[PDB]
């Protein structure tokens, strides 16, 4: 690797992109510990893994480490044209609580921290170990080739629209974020010309389980 990220938040940032050791519920852990990896930067994308244990609380997440595209605040949803993004990635096995999933946040202030928002739109690529997202179950929904259950709910204020692959997993995988928001301002009534872009990542939520290791073979994601 080029650069471990082993420590508590432990932040990498180039090319327009960042990569942080997010270990955010640790401190619900009885044991373990997970670091970030910055295998390469090419071919405009980053190349990343991370490898984890965790024992302990089981619904609680440890971690979610990701790979970010930076932005500019101050961008509102229904401003932005397009999110082009793929991703290629796997496990090194599944016997585990973890997701791999895009988290998007938004909010009204534009100057919200990104630790949240009013909002949050996930994509997962996977769900092992019989976790769930937030919420509830609410329709499905035909987007990127693929049809998704939506789960929507709450997390404190914050409403989460959770994107989930009915079943297995999605190891390579492309899309426009803009399709899944543009979808929820149409069905939804998702306040996109009210909301500001807040993050744009992907990466793995880590519950429990482990040795486990997640590989990024490549990431990429743009925005107009
Ligand atoms: O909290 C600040 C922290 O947030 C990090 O981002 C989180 C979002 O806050 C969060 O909404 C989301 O994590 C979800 C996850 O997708 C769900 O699978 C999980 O569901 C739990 C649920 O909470 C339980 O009630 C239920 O019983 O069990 C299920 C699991 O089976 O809930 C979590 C939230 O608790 O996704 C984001 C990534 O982790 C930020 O990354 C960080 O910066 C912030 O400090």
């Amino acid at each position: 690797q080029i650069r471990s990220l082993c420590e508590l938040y432990g932040y990498w940032s180039g090319n327009g992109y960042e990569l942080l050791n997010n270990l955010w519920g640790k401190d619900t852990a009885t044991s373990g510990w997970q670091c970030t990896y910055l295998d390469g930067t090419n071919n405009g994308g980053i190349q990343w893994s991370t490898a984890w244990e965790w024992q302990g609380a089981p619904d609680n997440v440890k971690s979610y480490p990701y790979v970010g595209k930076q932005i500019q605040r101050g961008r509102k949803i229904s401003d932005i044209n397009s999110m082009r993004t793929s991703v290629s990635w796997t496990y090194d096995r599944t016997d585990i609580r973890a997701n791999v999933a895009y988290d998007v946040f938004t909010a009204r202030d534009p100057d919200h921290p990104n630790w949240g928002g009013d909002y949050e739109l996930m994509i997962w690529l996977a769900r092992y170990g019989g976790i769930y997202p937030i919420g509830t179950f609410h329709s499905q929904v035909n987007l990127a080739g693929r049809t998704w259950d939506l789960w929507t709910g709450y997390n404190g204020n914050m409403r989460v629209y959770s994107f989930l692959p009915p079943s297995g997993d999605i190891r390579d995988f492309s899309c426009d974020i803009k399709d899944f928001f543009n979808y929820l301002e149409r069905n939804h009534g998702y306040p996109a010309r009210e909301q500001n872009l807040i993050v744009y990542q992907v990466g793995t939520e880590c519950f429990t389980g482990g040795p486990a290791r997640f590989t990024c073979r490549d990431f990429r994601a743009d925005l107009w």
